[PDB]
DNA sequence: TCGCGTAAGCAGTCCGCG
DNA sequence: GCGGACTGCTTAC
């Protein structure tokens, strides 16, 4: 096999490398690299090295890589350009595996762990690591075991060994129902003392050193607390034994507010999971616990226990070590779904970095773009000092607020991608720049044709036409893996509404799931067995279609998330690329292209239905326009439609063979207009959206820019077996309103859209009768809460105190002395709830840290003084208000006599 | 919230507006 | 009351 990195690092003059070989085993070698760097030359000396523009560079071989850094800083004292990949393990692996890594991921030691750690005084400071591990769980995926160091004596109490007998049982048996499918996998170790514990756990690590190294909040806890402890306990020599190079170091970690320490282990690859998610997911959530999370993404119930869990080793030692073991396979659970450990790795390799780059587009594409240019010789150049400047964005139509009933969208396909490689856009191709117009002037076609050589962006830029330049090359590259992965993803989606169709008739028979890949569109054959099968295997097919569907997602919207980056990273200051040139370029031509568009899309509907200055594009955001279909529809007559799905196909059918031909026309001129590369522009429909035929649904409503909600029958080519609504920007879309308002207002939006506003009337009313039962956490507010140091002014709000800082103060005048009590934490999220006046609290609001029950100590007086007439008002009828008056009707029923009868 | 971009919405504070 | 200037937070793209 072909042989790869595991982990790359510098240390002093030294490459420290692990690495997989030939014969697939793992090894450590330290190389004593001697780097490269550039300088500029004259043309008399004769090279093969050239810079991005053109011009000839002599290499410097250093004897070592400090002397490579030091010439670098003394080229910056005299001021010249030192060129070359100033990262030198990056280059050290261009080197090394100058070929498409192929790499196999049952070779890579992949370890998820968690700890225990009994403190009775509060939270247990990672940097302070005071109080004793009690319990490890370090699940290795060669090894397929999750490995459980426990200790039995500590000065918090000493205890019996786990039972995995009671582990296995169910939690009506008494049990903590360890899942059967893991309980083979355990590997049980208690421990006399903590120090036996820890020097065994490092023998152990030395053993089975990961590579990857993830877990939920590990980098900001789980790791700092083990070095730490281990560092207070045996010395720092111990300690460093976490580094398969003996080298760590404490990284501080600044943002706006402040600044957090973590151990930067060399030799390992540390891939939280918590920032996995929040990178990968694209979800917002009301909070990052592993319980809160896992239940999102699995369906699995909260651990359950009682007491705080700082008593819980004491008093149920058993369930202890249950629910860090459960806590760990929660998370394999978690990648077996999303699978951004996969994702990781193959950006990781693609780019040759650090996989735990994988969170920095700035420095995958940097390392990208190298990778690119060295294999034609070619000298990446030096990066630079720039001030931060803001720069132009997308366009954003104001909409006239309304019900609009029959809606087709469309939008282009990887919009800033696509322009960069249309247009040519790149550090290297940038030819010149041409007197501007205004914007409007382009849109309408009446501005003189910037050039007649170059390509050219309506920002004045111009770009050469005769090579693509490297951006737009490796741009194209991810942008075609995007597309293969994003077609897996709609198969299986598109399978999905098979299998959801076929169970409105399930069989009464006993037989299996069909061996079938979900990536793939079902054949016929397929299609006829699924119609004989049963309810159970149906099921059993949907959600394995739904998990193809995921992974699919996971590939391709992470890899569109790559590709959009270069777009925003031209414009970020840390970018050895940075350009506001390109950056507007860009954005400006996208503005250009959504209005040039407009115009043509109303100019052939006018048209076509015999008008003039009729406008059909009701809105667009960025790429995207919104189609009234509603004259297109009554132009064949409602009367004509067999059913809903009849006038879907017929707008389907219209959007295909009419609209698009004519968009593919308007862009093509706007292409030689612009004089561009390649015309790329395509615009594809997005959704077709209307009411239920011969209901009273109205369809959709917009109330402004952003802010929009659609019932649509066809997603890019998915027909659904049931309408789904597409709501964007309202609040049932926003982590920061109630979980149980999110879900009424939907409703009501389902009412509004599907059935009319009798239907709406109805539920309303229901609603604010009942919602005084709803549970408290289900009827909180959620915010990120930053700068509670700020806004206190000895326990009370200072000037301008924002509402949710005010919930936190009151909190914390209420818990005041208590080391127990759960403390906010500054940046994270809470959960908020108005409080009426007189209450014993002192203030409005009170607020407690979010997926957490509040404590105990004052749940009780919470609950009784909870202004539910407040919570109701701000969080339900005052968004309601804004949805029903923007689509003209009325939540309440007005008063039109007869009444009088 | 360490790690690519801008546009733009709504809640809330403070305070004017005769 | 509500709007504007402003801070804070969150979402669409
Ligand atoms: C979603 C998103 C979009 N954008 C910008 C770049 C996108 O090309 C542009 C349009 O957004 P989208 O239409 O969401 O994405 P897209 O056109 O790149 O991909 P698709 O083929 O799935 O439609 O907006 C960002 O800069 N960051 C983001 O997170
Ligand atoms: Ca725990
Ligand atoms: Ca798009
Ligand atoms: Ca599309
Ligand atoms: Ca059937
Ligand atoms: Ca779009």
């Amino acid at each position: 096999m072909k042989e790869f990195y595991l982990t790359v690092e510098q240390i002093g003059d030294s490459i420290f490398e692990r690495y997989i070989d030939s014969n697939g085993r793992e090894r450590t070698r330290e190389v004593e690299y001697k780097p490269s760097l550039f300088a500029h030359c004259p043309e008399s000396q004769a090279t093969k090295y050239f810079d991005i523009y053109g011009k000839p560079c002599t290499r410097k071989l250093f004897a070592n890589m400090r002397d490579a850094s030091q010439w670098i800083k003394r080229m910056e004292d005299i001021g010249l350009e030192a060129l070359g990949m100033d990262d030198f393990k990056l280059a050290y692996l261009s080197d090394t595996y100058n070929y498409e890594i192929k790499y196999d991921h049952t070779k890579i030691r992949v370890a998820n762990f968690d700890i225990e750690v009994t403190s009775p005084d509060g939270f247990p400071e990672p940097s302070q690591a005071k109080h004793p591990i009690d319990a490890i769980t370090h699940y290795d995926s060669i090894d397929d075991r999750f490995y459980v160091f426990d200790l039995l004596n500590s000065p918090y109490g000493n205890v019996e060994e786990w039972s995995i007998e009671i582990a296995a049982k169910l939690q009506e048996q008494g049990g903590d129902e360890v899942p059967s499918e893991i309980i083979d996998k355990i590997i049980y170790m208690p421990f006399d003392n903590e120090k036996e514990l820890l020097m065994e756990y490092l023998n152990f690590w030395q053993q089975k050193t990961p590579v990857i190294l993830t877990g939920w909040n590990v980098e900001s806890f789980a790791i700092p607390y083990v070095y730490n402890r281990i560092k207070n306990i045996f010395g720092e020599s111990t300690a460093k034994r976490l580094s398969p190079h003996r080298k760590t170091r404490v990284k501080v970690i600044e943002n706006m507010y402040g600044s957090r320490e973590i151990i930067t282990l060399f030799g390992i690859s540390v891939l939280d999971y918590i920032d996995l998610y929040k990178k990968f997911s694209f979800t917002n959530q009301p909070s990052y616990s592993l319980d809160y999370i896992s239940e999102f993404e699995l369906n699995v119930g909260k651990l359950k226990y009682d007491g705080p869990i700082s008593k819980l080793r004491e008093s149920n030692h058993q369930r202890y070590i249950s629910y860090n073991i459960i806590a760990v396979y929660r998370v394999l659970q978690i990648d077996a779904k999303r699978q951004f450990i996969n994702l990781s790795l193959d950006m990781g390799y693609y780019a040759k970095i650090q996989i735990q780059s994988v969170f920095s587009p700035i420095k995958t594409w940097d390392a990208i773009i190298f990778n690119s240019l060295k294999e034609q010789n070619k000298v990446i150049p030096q990066g630079r000092s720039h001030p931060v400047q803001p720069y132009p964005g997308a366009f954003v139509k104001e909409p006239i607020p309304n019900r609009y009933k029959y809606v087709m969208s469309f939008d282009l396909t990887s919009a800033y991608p696509s322009i960069i490689r249309q247009v040519n856009i790149s550090p290297e191709t940038i030819a010149g720049t041409f007197k501007v117009a205004p914007l409007h002037d382009y849109i309408n076609a009446v501005a003189e044709r910037p050039s007649d050589v170059y390509s050219c962006s309506p920002n004045g830029m111009m770009y050469y036409k005769d090579r693509d330049g490297v951006v737009p090359t490796e741009i194209t590259k991810v942008f075609n893996q995007r597309k293969e992965h994003k077609g897996y993803m709609l198969a299986a989606q598109r399978n999905g509404e098979i299998i959801k169709e076929a169970l409105h008739n399930p069989n009464l028979s006993v037989d299996e799931p069909l061996d079938v890949d979900y990536r793939f569109d079902f054949s016929d054959e397929i299609k006829e067995k699924i119609k004989k099968l049963s309810a159970k295997s149906l099921n059993e097919m949907l959600f394995r279609a739904q998990r193809t569907e995921v992974a699919g997602m996971t590939a391709q919207i992470n890899r569109k998330a790559l590709i959009n980056g270069l777009a925003g990273a031209l414009g970020n200051v840390w970018f050895r690329y940075y350009d506001l040139r390109n950056a507007t370029a860009i954005t400006t031509f996208g503005q250009m292209a959504l209005q040039w568009i407009e115009r043509k899309v109303n100019e052939y509907l006018n048209e076509v239905c015999g008008t003039e200055g009729e406008a059909f594009v009701l809105y667009g955001d960025t790429d995207s326009i919104y189609v009234s279909a509603d004259k297109i529809i009554d132009k064949v007559g409602e009367s004509k439609f067999r059913d809903t799905n009849h006038w879907v196909d017929f707008l389907d059918k219209f959007a295909r063979e009419r609209m698009e031909p004519a968009i593919d026309r308007g862009f093509r001129e706007m292409c030689e207009y612009m004089n561009n590369k390649q015309h790329l522009m395509f615009m594809d429909r997005e959704a077709i959206a209307g009411p239920p035929l011969g209901s009273k649904g109205i369809g959709g409503f917009w109330t402004g820019k952003k802010r929009y909600a659609l019932n649509v029958w066809d997603m890019e080519g998915t027909r659904y077996a049931e309408p789904k609504l597409k709501i964007m920007g309202l609040e049932t879309q926003k982590s920061s309103t109630p979980k149980a308002v999110q879900k009424a207002l939907k409703e009501c939006i389902r009412r509004m859209l599907q059935e009319g506003e009798e239907s709406l009337q109805e539920y309303f009313k229901e609603f604010e009768k009942e919602f005084r039962q709803l549970n408290y956490i289900s009827i909180a507010s959620v915010s990120s809460a930053n700068n509670i140091a700020k806004y206190d002014v000895g326990g009370f709000p200072g000037p301008k105190c924002p509402f949710h800082i005010r919930g936190i103060l009151t909190y914390n005048r209420a818990i005041k002395g208590n080391i127990d009590a759960p403390q906010v934490v500054e940046g994270e999220k809470v959960y908020v709830l108005p409080l009426r006046e007189g209450n014993p609290f002192g203030d409005k609001c009170i607020a407690w840290p979010s997926g957490t029950e509040i404590t105990d100590l004052i749940k009780d007086d919470v609950l009784h003084w909870m202004d539910y007439t407040v919570l109701l008002e701000k969080t339900f009828i005052k968004p309601l208000e804004g949805f029903t008056s923007a689509a003209k009707l009325d939540y309440e029923k007005k008063a039109s006599l007869f009444d009088m009868f």
